DNA sequence: CTTCATCGCTCAGTGC
DNA sequence: GCACTGAGCGATGAAG
């Protein structure tokens, strides 16, 4: 039939759906890494310059 | 006859929900990364004499 | 005249 | 009895 057109197209759909899914996971990991670094940074700065409205000059992101 | 239409609707909903999630997390990633940059910045201006890349290494991105 | 990336419809399972 | 989703199949819209 069009066996080869179909194998190619099936490979392509599996590629692109995997692409979006891993990109979503990737963001979730970047968010994770970031929020953790963020708390470390924020607490260290609150420690060091305790006369600064840190959580106001850089409000937390959700 | 009907399972067909209702299934079409749910498949629309699935593609959308997941695009919404990809967007939401796409955004949270940028928000936290900019916040990370400004915190390193402000710590480097308030505690300049101090090494933040060995207390709190950057995670690439 | 390829070659590829998305995505919409459908079907078959998969968890309410 | 049902909503959700992984996946195949054709469009469709580029890219060369």
């Amino acid at each position: 039939m069009l066996e080869i057109k179909r194998y190619k197209n099936r490979v392509a759909s599996r590629k692109s759906r995997a692409k979006f899914k891993q990109l979503l996971q990737h963001y979730r990991e970047v968010a994770a890494a970031k929020s953790s670094e963020n708390d470390r940074l924020r607490l260290l700065l609150k420690q060091m310059c305790p006369s600064l409205d840190v959580d106001s000059i850089i409000p937390r992101t959700p």
